[PDB]
């Protein structure tokens, strides 16, 4: 049984651009959209034009704004955003019947925060306060949700990827999947749920155990998959590995798949390639697993994604009706990150009160009638120290 409706298909987005949920702030409320993101603690919204912005908070129309007199700077790799801070009442109406008073960081000033006809306006951090900025002291959404409200300190997430390109129109039109505050819905996996400890509560931080590319083992010492960490990921699209480990998989990628031969540019993730309609030939492409430490002492699991997940499908950069896609697996130097492209094979509960992430086959992923995508355990002779330090 299914029983979240209320929040079942309340997602929209895609991994190149992101999954975001309708949210309202302020009194009236006003309606944003928002992205989803498990690798950020700060809920930051538009609150002045810009060209890629349709709509943005306007404090001054908010007779429940309060203004904390305080300003936040946040660059990161890809661009930075800045604002300012202050708290509002924020409720997403696709989501639990509860209003709360959150700190909101209207956002002043950005660089390549904002993507062109994304449908997002703002994001959602919702991972630990260890990671606000400007610091831990700036409680994030999710805490302040739970304690205001009842709702139980978890949440789970069903990224739902089409398996081929939508058009501004479709992407609008379609739903994305669904993000589930407070519970876990049956309705959204198949097979069970396997969980893995949160390592530290800061990002979800997880531990990789083992790794293989169509059952070969990678045989790479395991504090290598966790180089300087590993964390799941809903704000980044693609998985991403520490360089060494990088290097070794897309290598092991390369001879799985040598019947057909792929230029640089495909495996450094920038270039798309294509084939004629309907002849992905998924099949030449490896499965990879990721195995995770189990609860229990001793033990892991694996989940297991295909093709379907690592190659994101992209239109043409010319017209045709060929299917395209880039590899969406790259290089990291801050540790593994699982983003999208991963999380769109699995239901994945951030059980925030039992301090552990479970992985379950997501009942929208996308596979052909030869192989799923698999989550599926216990393992008991994996040697586990796999943590970095
Ligand atoms: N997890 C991260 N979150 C941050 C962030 C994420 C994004 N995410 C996306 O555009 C995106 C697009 C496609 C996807 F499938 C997912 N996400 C945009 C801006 C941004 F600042 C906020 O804190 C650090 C920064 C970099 S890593």
């Amino acid at each position: 049984r299914g029983s979240f409706v209320e929040m079942v298909d309340n997602l929209r987005g895609k991994s190149g651009q992101g999954y975001y949920v309708e949210m309202t702030v302020g009194s009236p409320p006003q309606t944003l959209n928002i992205l989803v993101d498990t690798g950020s603690s700060n809920f930051a919204v538009g609150a002045a034009p810009h060209p890629f912005l349709h709509r943005y908070y306007q404090r001054q129309l908010s007779s429940t704004y309060r203004d904390l007199r305080k300003g936040v700077y946040v660059p990161y790799t890809q661009g930075k955003w800045e604002g300012e801070l202050g708290t509002d009442l924020v409720s997403i109406p696709h989501g639990p019947n509860v209003t709360v008073r959150a700190n909101i960081a209207a956002i002043t000033e950005s660089d390549k925060f904002f993507i062109n006809g994304s449908n997002w306006e703002g994001i959602l951090g919702l991972a630990y306060a260890e990671i606000a900025r400007p610091d831990d002291s700036l409680e994030p959404f999710f805490d302040s949700l739970v304690k205001q409200t009842h709702v139980p300190n978890l949440f789970s997430l069903q990224l739902c990827g089409a398996g081929f390109p939508l058009n501004q129109s479709e992407v609008l039109a379609s739903v994305g999947g669904s993000m589930i505050i407070g519970g876990i819905d049956h309705s959204l996996y198949t097979g069970s749920l396997w969980y893995t400890p949160i390592r530290r509560e800061w990002y979800y931080e997880v531990i990789i155990v083992r790794v293989e590319i169509n059952g070969q083992d990678l045989k790479m010492d395991c504090k290598e998959y966790n180089y300087d960490k590993s964390i799941v990921d809903s704000g980044t699209t693609n998985l991403r590995l520490p360089k060494k480990v990088f290097e070794a998989a897309v290598k092991s990628i390369k001879a799985a798949s040598s019947t057909e031969k792929f230029p640089d540019g495909f495996w450094l993730g920038e270039q798309l390639v294509c084939w004629q309609a309907g002849t992905t030939p998924w099949n030449i492409f490896p499965v990879i697993s990721l195995y995770l430490m189990g609860e229990v002492t001793n033990q892991s699991f694996r989940i297991t994604i295909l093709p379907q997940q690592y190659l994101r499908p992209v239109e043409d950069v010319a017209t045709s009706q060929d299917d395209c896609y880039k590899f969406a697996i790259s290089q990291s130097s801050t540790g593994t990150v699982m983003g999208a492209v991963i999380m769109e094979g699995f239901y994945v509960v951030f059980d925030r009160a039992r301090k552990r992430i479970g992985f379950a086959v997501s009942a929208c992923h996308v596979h052909d009638e030869f192989r799923t995508a698999a989550v599926e355990g216990p393992f008991v002779t994996l040697d586990m120290d796999c943590g970095y330090n």
